RNA sequence: CAGU
């Protein structure tokens, strides 16, 4: 791409099949990815989670949450399963970077992982911003991703009330995860960075409603985020839930794809929270809730990442940039493989 | 930059 700034980044081969062969997802990708929400695995891992990490914590409170792309329903039999352990009810307790007690925790629990005989130990990411432990679940095989942070599982609560009001913006993710893997474009943009996409966009289509609007003030709060929400019925805000046929959803890819191809990526973001077209980079800030101001107020080191190639804004952390590792020319793959999926599909 |  950047030798040859001009020339369109050819579609990638296995992605044009996909896109120029829609039923897959409908038929058969989607009653795998619904049935992956429940399996009976997920709770021998819990279990077993609990009866490694109870001695190590005696009298310690502990609880496992799960959450990631299985439980929101547009996972695969491959996906990893993602999992919060919380130890000593600190749920509600946000750290921007993890601390030094957050590391010691996590460096405890490797050494069981190692020692035990139904784990092995895969990877120890400490110096990322959310700290892991990458670790197969042997009596499984499924690949776990622990963390000692609540915000993916307040994220997936939501997720699973927007997929379940509206499922066809499940089609429509189950779809653009599989387009992006094979596209080759995971690395720069997650499967997660792209459903926020996609909810965004059926926003704009008045398919879904902002995330500030279920949010009007009682709040649950994680630091300085509000992570509950009013489960309100679509009905009650006039939104029309419609049946995910082929059809349907082909036209809305088509446009989604369509969207992002034109999207300005200079000027305005992605913003699930505000769910209105055309939010400008140099507003934002000033739009968000009384609790984000005061805390970058205190803190100007924590605002959102605003000057970066793709800006994406996390609805419930909106300190978070998701795509802020996106580059200028990972932002150009995807912007012109956007414009020929949208050809593609007429 | 790494879970989501
Ligand atoms: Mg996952
Ligand atoms: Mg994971």
């Amino acid at each position: 791409v950047k030798a040859r700034q001009h020339i369109t980044v050819r579609l990638p081969k296995k992605a044009r099949a996909m896109i120029v062969g829609i039923t897959n997802v409908f038929k058969d990708k989607y009653p795998i990815a619904d049935k992956l929400k429940v399996i009976p695995e997920y709770d021998v891992i819990e279990q077993d989670l609990c009866k490694l990490l109870s001695p190590g914590f005696p009298k310690q409170p502990l609880r496992v949450y799960k959450f990631g792309s299985r439980i929101t329903g547009i996972g695969n039999r491959s996906s990893d399963l993602d999992l919060f352990v919380d130890i000593g009810n600190t749920f509600h307790t946000f750290e921007h970077r993890a601390s030094n007690a957050t590391v010691a925790k996590l460096r405890a629990m490797r050494k069981f992982f190692c020692d035990s005989e139904d784990w092995r130990l895969i990877n120890f990411i400490e110096q990322a911003r959310v700290p892991i432990i990458k670790t197969c679940h042997l009596p499984t095989g499924i690949e776990c991703d622990i963390c000692l942070n609540s915000m993916g599982f307040c994220n997936t609560n939501l997720l699973k009330y927007i997929f379940e009001s509206q499922p066809l913006t499940q089609y429509m993710c189950i779809y653009v995860k599989n387009w992006l893997e094979r596209c080759k474009l995971t690395e720069q943009i997650s499967t997660y960075s792209i459903t926020l996409m996609v909810i965004y966009f059926l926003q704009l289509q008045a398919l879904l409603p902002p995330i500030a609007m279920l949010q009007i003030e009682q709040a649950v709060l994680v630091g300085p985020w509000v992570v509950n929400f009013a489960q309100k019925s679509f009905s009650e805000l006039g939104l029309q839930q419609l049946k995910a046929t082929v059809p349907v959803i082909k036209g809305f890819l088509r446009n989604f794809f369509a969207y992002f191809a034109k999207f300005d990526y200079e000027h305005f973001l992605v913003c699930p929270y505000i769910g209105q077209a055309n939010v400008e980079i140099a507003k934002i800030e000033r739009m968000l809730h009384a609790r984000y101001s005061a805390y970058v107020s205190d803190n100007p080191e924590c605002s959102i990442q605003l000057k970066k190639p793709m800006v994406v804004q996390d609805p419930i952390q909106l300190n978070h940039n998701v795509t802020k590792a996106v580059t200028k020319y990972g932002l150009q793959t995807f912007v012109d493989y956007c414009q020929q999926t949208a050809e593609l599909l007429e």
